[PDB]
């Protein structure tokens, strides 16, 4: 039973309307930056005492921030913007959230409705903008429509594949009284009717009739399982398949177990690669085929019955058309397939020793390396000892580049959503304001930022953000000076040839630029740089104890590479397992 | 004669063809931020002898820093990136280029053709987001019609109404051989037939005798008269016509002349906006009647025959209707009417001094007033010194808010591109940028990025690029610890309840924060911090002596408001001339 | 209902277009490419495999027979009145089947579907997708230009045939022989049925004769076809059709039969929309 803060009878402004209608949606965080077209709205989360409001110092940053908020908790993510540049600001983050799908609802102000279209000041059709790179928008025409669409919002937003919905709110409306209705039922009957069913037992029995059938079967695990944990687990115990998870599904399947591939895909791990390529059944459960993970895809695969498991049904046969495929969701058929795997469990008798002994070959002959250059501290190894100092219980955020592949390379993700990266966009400057999400949606939680020099700056004014809001975040900077994915790119494929990659000073070459201590000093957060491999287990240790933000200026040799490597569009045949620019 | 890097029948790559299309334009500065979609560029960057990159630290920096260079010098602005995360950061950049006519050129990267529409690797429909803030925008599909493109871009960004334009290049076409044809004709049969005629000498001869009919004429200057400062000042030698001046007009007519009006509008002066209400003949000479100049439009010149001169048919009688109006290039116009007005000259007998007195009694009784507490710096009073200091003749660029207005308000622009602000988007994080673009376009030359505390922290990671080019780009930042401009709002028609506008630090209220010094000391900027009025005068003379970057953080109690106001949709009757928050 | 249709089923979809597949009834197996080769490709499997599946279904085709012989296409004949039915039963003996079939859109466009036994595809050319009226006659005349040589009906409907009347023009100009089969009822029969059926036989506009002169046959399409040079005949008792349908397939060049029936008759059997197999109506008719 809500309690609102105003009589049923007591007309109220649109603004306050709004609020309430978060509050009925279980709100308690949003990331607001506030300006003329939304300034009705901010005065009304002033007046909500249940709503907390994270002021970024950009608007990018308070929308990564609402994804970091969504990627760590299962909750819908809420960023708020004024109109304009406001909004434009957001749309980085928007696109985002559409690639990974992740569930967020963005609120942008909007210019009163008879000014629309008359090139108004700070207008632009955010709606017509952030049509193609949102999973639905709207435009609020009047203010009795603002309790069904901030439904339909956060409805669209958290069911089936999740994604961000953007609500535009001309500034009329926010002054407009009026009296909500509450009970208004939502419009959206085709989306509805289009919503999967509960998967039926005839593909299901058919699916575990493949895996007897099967001598060579692969888990092939993404996004679509972070609610599945624990049915996933299940399902393995019950067939003993090796699982080969995807950049967005690390955690689903824990990284330190005996049957975990680890990572596959371009820079995946070589056994992964190999069990998928000389596999005769691929259980697809929450991909989309990523051109990331199969590259050319008549080479994909081409020895496996392919089944799909996916709850769009514009995913199934995008790209690798299945034997088998399944539309609806995978938690539900990995709950009805492990019934059947138990009751018929004697009756089937699986056993894959056989084909996992062929994987812990190739495990044991081509495993994950990296090469230790004197006291130079390799970034491999720095995320290694994180991993041991956290007990691999940490959320961690990363930005993107050589950083952003260590961090899923070398530390061992436990559970779900502990793994929070830009992976279908791939946006620099996700590091930093998505640990401020994941740390506000947990406040007990150990949240490192695993960044590069590149990715910190980008929005390096969100650890203003930090310090205010007395955030635990910690900084765990991999220093290389460069660009490095691009830097590496360079170096296989351009000669070595230095297009605007270094981003020091070229006037003081060995001097570390810029010196992000000072940054972290600027906003009042405790600061370190160490560059001896010998002192970074201390180092690290120390950004760990000490309470509150920290941030650690981690020096690595530039020319190191992320591997193993397949170029894009190649096989497995083309893997590339040693080499980097020395 | 143009001196290729390549022979006549040499193929080479796309990315080589879409460098060298650049530099037959005359390009002579771009900024790229680099990706996997444009290394093909980047590495055809770096063979070009003319073409010099700016790196900037995010790419919304790069696109800003292009508005600089285009502001301050009337040639085009190339900023370019790669798909994906990059081409959205360029957002915020191509909606503020459209609002306020700038011309600029933005290239990006894309996914190879074939992968179009795939979800693929960092794939966003950028021409489906950008098309309703671009003047217009491309999708290279073909190698052959990269120089056909690249030229109709360039025309399009500069001629008529200038805007920014977009050119979506996908991969493959950068790496695809070919041989490129210089020679082709530009497919736009329409614009071209839609550009306005020079004007006629019967619409010319009507206003010059609206203008002897007439007893109380004001000047409506605006952006578009930027080309025109000498026709202009020729005109009001002519007609002694006072000047009022829109916030993109400043500079056209010298604001230290006698019959200057300073700005107009919501925070012009109390005697600009005097003028054109009990004006009899409004020439709108280069503007487009914005809501901040007109608010109310029955109220606006309601008592004046309005002639409205624009290069764009869509502007004439958008929001008022005018009484004559000719379509045109301003320049011209003016140059055909100084003509006629030498000619008659004695026939005429133009004289407005009776007017010009009305006026001056206004301009005396009302005049731009600033209150100076203590010791307490007024950031009105700062800009006045810097004005001083600089003898007037500094590039002037800002960010938004109430430093915005007091650059505006108490600077004397002597030239028109001098003053670079976000006009129609008012766009946060736009001064940092466009200083570093206009220190690039004009090497010797005093350039001053007045930024606010809030406004300079969104994009406080282009300082790294202005040490690394070496820029002389002083940052005069006067810091409120407030999102000014919105505090102001709250004050007067919110009762002052803070909603989300305090930039600092709540637990230790009375710090700066954040210590924008070490900002630039983390950047290798040399920084210094003033709060007592007297020492401001030497504080800034050793920012200007200093060579190189500098930044001055310019202490300013927070109170301070912007006057006069007039508020949103009000009349000259609802001019708020006095008050604050304290 | 989706859920309802082939409940019991392992569905196999075989299509050209990706998008096709899953969209409405999600597969079990499931190949996208052409399923001209998907045959191909089964036929040598299932050649060389022959005496190793030892495949018979006659237990299935027979129950499948029981529900042909005691549920099959039926027509009630009443007096000497023309059976729709019965009449494009005829054009299918009198032509052997080897006809090109073009037709307009409602109760005449589903009996020209139950009651002609195509032999061979692209004989039968119909508005399915949109089922757009009109589309009979001009499909007519693009057929027998692609096919000079071949038997071009175009068994259409009143309401149909006038809205592209106009082609008769082109047909006569072009001198195709084009023949119209022209079932006559008066209606726009296929919403009067729905009328009978959904609407308590309440007539919405959908009487296309005149109201004045009400059992008149209007307009008179025989001086549609007359306007246009086009021989033309009106037949109205049944005894008399075979012959008529004989005079207009022997006469050489266009003709028009404006065939008379009784606007009473409903297409059986049908099933309401959104309805399941046991929701079929299998009998009535609105008298
Ligand atoms: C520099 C860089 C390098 C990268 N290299 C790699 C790499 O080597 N390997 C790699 O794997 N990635 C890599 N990526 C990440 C990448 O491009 C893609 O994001 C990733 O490959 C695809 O993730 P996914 O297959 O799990 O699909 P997701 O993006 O996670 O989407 C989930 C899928 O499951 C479905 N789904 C969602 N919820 C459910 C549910 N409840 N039930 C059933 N289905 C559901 C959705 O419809 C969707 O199809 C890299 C990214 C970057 C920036
Ligand atoms: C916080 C804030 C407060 C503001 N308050 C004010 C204020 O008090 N006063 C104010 O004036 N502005 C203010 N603005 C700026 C503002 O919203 C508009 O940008 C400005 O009012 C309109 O500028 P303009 O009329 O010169 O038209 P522009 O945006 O400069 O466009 C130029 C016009 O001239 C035409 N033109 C261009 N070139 C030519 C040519 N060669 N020949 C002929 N015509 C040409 C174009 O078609 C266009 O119509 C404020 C902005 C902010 C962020
Ligand atoms: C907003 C944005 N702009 C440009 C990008 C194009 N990319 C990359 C990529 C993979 O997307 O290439 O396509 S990675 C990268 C450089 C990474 O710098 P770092 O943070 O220092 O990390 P590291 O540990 O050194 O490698 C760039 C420039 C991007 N993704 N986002
Ligand atoms: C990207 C962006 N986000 C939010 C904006 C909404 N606004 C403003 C406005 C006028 O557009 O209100 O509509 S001004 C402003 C706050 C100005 O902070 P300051 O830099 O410190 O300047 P000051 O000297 O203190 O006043 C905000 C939040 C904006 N324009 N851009
Ligand atoms: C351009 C056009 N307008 C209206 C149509 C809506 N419909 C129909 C339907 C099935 O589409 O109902 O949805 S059928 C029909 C009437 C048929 O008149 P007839 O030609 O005489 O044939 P019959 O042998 O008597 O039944 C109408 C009015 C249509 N399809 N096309
Ligand atoms: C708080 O800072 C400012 C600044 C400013 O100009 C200086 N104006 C306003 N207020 C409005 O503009 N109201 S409005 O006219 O209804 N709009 C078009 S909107 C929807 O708000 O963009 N707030
Ligand atoms: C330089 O850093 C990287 C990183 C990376 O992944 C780790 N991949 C690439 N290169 C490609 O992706 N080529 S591609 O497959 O033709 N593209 C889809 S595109 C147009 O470039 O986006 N560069
Ligand atoms: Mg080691
Ligand atoms: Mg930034
Ligand atoms: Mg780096
Ligand atoms: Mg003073
Ligand atoms: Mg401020
Ligand atoms: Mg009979
Ligand atoms: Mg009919």
């Amino acid at each position: 039973t809500f309690i609102s803060r105003f009589a049923p009878d007591q007309p109220r402004k649109g603004a306050d309307i709004l609020v309430e209608a978060l509050e009925r949606q279980g709100v308690e965080t949003v990331f607001a930056y506030p300006g003329g077209a939304s300034m009705e709205i901010h005065q009304a989360l002033t007046r909500s005492s249940s709503i907390r409001n994270v002021l970024p110092r950009h608007e990018q940053g308070g929308v990564f921030a609402a994804e970091g908020y969504a990627r760590s908790s299962g909750k819908p993510g809420i960023c708020i913007a004024t109109s304009g540049p406001g909004a434009t600001n957001l749309v980085s983050g928007l696109a985002d959230a559409l690639l990974d799908s992740v569930p967020l609802v963005a609120i942008t102000g909007q210019v009163p409705r008879r000014m629309i279209g008359t090139d108004a000041f700070q207008e632009t059709p955010i709606v017509e903008v952030t049509r193609s790179i949102t999973k639905h928008n709207y435009l609020v025409m009047d203010v009795e429509d603002i309790p069904r669409i901030i439904e339909e919002a956060f409805f669209l937003a958290t069911s089936g594949r999740p994604g961000p919905v953007l609500v535009d709110v001309p500034k009329d409306i926010q002054q407009q009284l009026a009296i909500p209705n509450w009970e208004q039922a939502m419009r959206l009957p085709g989306y509805m009717s289009r919503m999967p069913k509960p998967p039926e037992d005839s593909h299901l029995e058919q699916i575990v009739r493949l895996i007897s059938e099967s001598k060579k079967p692969v888990l092939y695990v993404g996004g679509g399982c972070l609610n599945s944990s624990d049915e996933l687990g299940r399902f393995v115990e019950l067939t003993g398949i090796p699982v080969a998870s995807t950049l967005m599904g690390l955690g689903s399947y824990p990284c330190d177990d005996e049957l975990s591939l680890h990572m596959l895909g371009m820079h995946g791990t070589v056994y992964a690669n190999y069990a998928v390529e000389h596999s005769d059944l691929l259980l697809a459960f929450g991909v989309r085929f990523d051109d990331r993970v199969t590259g050319k895809l008549e080479a994909f695969a081409s020895r496996a019955k392919i089944v799909h498991i996916d709850i769009d049904s514009a995913e199934i046969g995008k790209n690798k058309t299945p034997h088998v495929s399944v539309c609806g969701d995978v938690k539900l058929a990995l709950q009805g397939m492990n019934k059947v795997l138990e009751n018929r469990a004697e009756e089937l008798k699986l056993d894959f020793g056989v084909w996992r002994n062929e994987l812990n070959v190739q495990k044991q002959k081509f495993p994950l390396s990296f090469k230790t250059f004197g006291e130079a501290i390799p970034p491999q190894y720095a995320i290694k000892v994180l991993d041991e100092l956290t007990d691999g219980k940490a959320i961690i955020s990363t930005g993107v580049g050589q950083h952003q592949m260590w961090a899923a390379q070398f530390y061992n993700y436990k559970k779900p959503r502990q793994w929070l990266s830009s992976g279908g966009l791939g946006a620099m400057g996700f590091g930093l304001p998505a640990a401020i999400g994941a740390s506000v949606a947990n406040p007990d939680a150990i949240v490192v930022d695993i960044d590069g020099d590149g990715s910190f700056i980008m929005n390096v004014q969100e650890l203003a953000t930090i310090r205010v809001e007395n955030l635990p975040v910690k900084v765990l900077l991999l220093n290389n000076q460069h660009l490095g994915m691009v830097m590496q790119w360079e170096d296989r494929f351009y000669k070595a040839n230095r297009a605007h990659t270094f981003l020091g000073d070229p006037a003081q070459e060995d001097e570390i630029f810029p010196n992000m201590l000072l940054f972290a000093a600027a906003c009042g957060i405790p600061a370190a740089r160490v560059t001896k491999k010998a002192d970074l287990r201390e180092a690290i240790q120390t950004m760990l104890d000490t309470p509150g933000p920290y941030l650690l200026d981690v020096i690595c040799p530039h020319q190191e590479h992320v591997l193993p490597m397949i170029p894009s569009g190649g096989t497995f045949n083309d893997v590339i397992t040693e080499g980097d620019g020395r």
